């Protein structure tokens, strides 16, 4: 079966950083008898940033396609997503085979550069191809080179798998290879890896007989494998593939970052999340884990805003930036204080301050960041991605211009989530196992134990 000619990447979350967007267009100029797509999910994307980036990328010709839109998240991808804090590898592990279930062609993360265009047609024995090579290495296994035709059986195969994979990730034991990957690399870096990456792939693989008795994870033996499972049906180094020595790989989903918009909701909307969240957990594993959930939502950083103009209604305890209404203008930074009061902030001049404590103001670097804005009328998205991480992080020196974020502590919004999930007869019938530290309710999870 023929390669459908489409060449997916995949980013979620914010927008994609620039520096793989000019991989994405090295990819889709060296390849146009390809349709390059970028999937997004516009659910969690913060919405003006996504349309900036989205009509970015229709003038250079790039398609973007949304996940909802398509019919290819799954309640379990959707679930990973609505965290507060997802892990996108997990996600983009799942949504690429999804995506090429769905569509066929060649996902390619945007790590990895192009060194040759891909032939006119690719021809797969079994409609599914992996790379020997992957971040520079010969000989190995990795998901983040995958080619198949669409409706692909083994691909579908793959993607049913992994969201078992995905659903029962609480289950999973760091034994065998996981052991010392736990040790070395965190338990994110194992957990991923085993759950939804390439050791999830292995172990599938060797499962449906794709990989024999000869291979192992520290040594896939592709040269004592069936190779028509390989793009050019050969364990050589493809033509088309490149990374630098000095990088790899990006490890992009490593850091554990706030979904956009996160410190911008209000606590109902935070916890009605969570408890959704929850319920999901509860009702495919009957596990409740609720320190998780109370320990994302503990966290309030810098509510914010970047307008225009003065708004009728404000938010409290917050930052309101102002766009110069001329290229050659000021910006306006308020604080927004917690009786909705602005406060204007002062943006410290940026040449004349040599100073050590002066380069260290957090006002200045703010105002230096605002200098270096192309046009503060019409920011770019990638423009407004720095402003906004900006403003979350921004802690005046001065006391009168720094956000309060006052909220409730960790055990209190457990003892919240608790109420609300075990007040449901249903979900608290489900509940099989609950992980909690929290010292007021250790014992009401026994107590909950023995009702069952
Ligand atoms: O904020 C992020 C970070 C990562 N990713 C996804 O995670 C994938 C893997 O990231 P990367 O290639 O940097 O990881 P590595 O290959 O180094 O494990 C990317 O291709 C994206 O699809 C994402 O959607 N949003
Ligand atoms: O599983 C997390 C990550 O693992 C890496 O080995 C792959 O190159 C990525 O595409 C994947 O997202
Ligand atoms: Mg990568």
């Amino acid at each position: 079966a023929q390669i459908d000619k489409k060449i997916h990447f995949i980013w979620v979350g914010h927008i994609m950083p620039q520096k793989n967007i000019q991989v994405v267009s090295e990819w889709a100029e060296k390849n146009p008898g390809y349709e390059t797509i970028i999937w997004v999910d516009k659910k969690i994307a913060p919405a003006k940033e996504l349309d900036l980036f989205i009509l970015d990328m229709k003038s250079k010709g790039i398609t973007v396609k949304d996940i909802n839109e398509e019919g290819v998240c799954r309640d379990s991808i959707r679930h990973e997503l609505d965290q507060e804090s997802p892990n996108y590898g997990m996600v983009s592990d799942m949504l690429r085979l999804n995506i090429l279930a769905a569509e066929g062609g060649i996902y390619l993360d945007s790590d990895i550069l192009c060194s040759a265009p891909f032939p006119d047609e690719i021809y797969a024995p079994f409609g599914f191809l992996l790379s020997p090579w992957s971040q520079g290495a010969n000989n190995t296994l990795c998901n983040d080179i995958i080619l198949c035709s669409k409706g692909n059986q083994i691909i579908q195969q793959l993607a049913d798998a992994i969201e078992q994979s995905y659903i029962a990730r609480d289950s999973f034991e760091f034994t065998h290879e996981y052991a010392s990957m736990k040790e070395t690399k965190g338990e994110r870096i194992a957990k991923t890896l085993g759950v939804t990456g390439p050791g999830f792939l292995f172990h599938q693989l060797k499962k449906m007989g794709i990989l024999n008795d000869k291979s192992e994870m520290e040594a896939i033996h592709w040269e004592l494998q069936d190779q028509r499972y390989l793009i050019d049906g050969s364990v050589k180094e493809p033509d088309y593939f490149y990374v630098p020595q000095n990088n790899t790989n990006d490890a992009s989903w490593v850091p554990s970052i706030k979904r956009p918009g996160i410190e911008n909701m209000s606590f109902q909307e935070r916890l009605e999340n969570a408890v959704q969240l929850i319920a999901f957990d509860i009702q495919k594993t009957g596990l409740f884990n609720l320190d998780h959930y109370a320990n994302e939502l503990k966290v309030k950083q810098n509510s914010w805003c970047i307008a225009a103009e003065t708004s009728p209604e404000l938010k409290p305890d917050s930052y309101l930036l102002i766009r110069p209404r001329d290229k050659t203008g000021e910006w306006t930074l308020y604080y927004v204080d917690e009786d909705k009061k602005l406060n204007p902030v002062t943006l410290p001049v940026i040449k004349g301050a040599i100073k050590l404590s002066e380069v260290s103001d957090p006002l200045r670097k703010f105002h230096t960041l605002l200098s270096q804005v192309s046009d503060p009328v019409n920011p770019t998205a990638h423009e407004l991605k720095q402003i906004g991480r900006a403003l979350i992080e921004l802690k005046p020196r001065q006391d009168e211009w720094h956000c309060k974020n006052k909220w409730s502590g960790a055990e209190e919004i457990a003892q919240e989530l608790w109420q609300r999930i075990t007040s449901n007869e249903t979900l608290r019938a489900q509940i099989k196992q609950c992980f909690t530290q929290f010292e007021s309710l250790k014992p009401r999870v026994a107590e909950l134990g023995l009702e069952h």
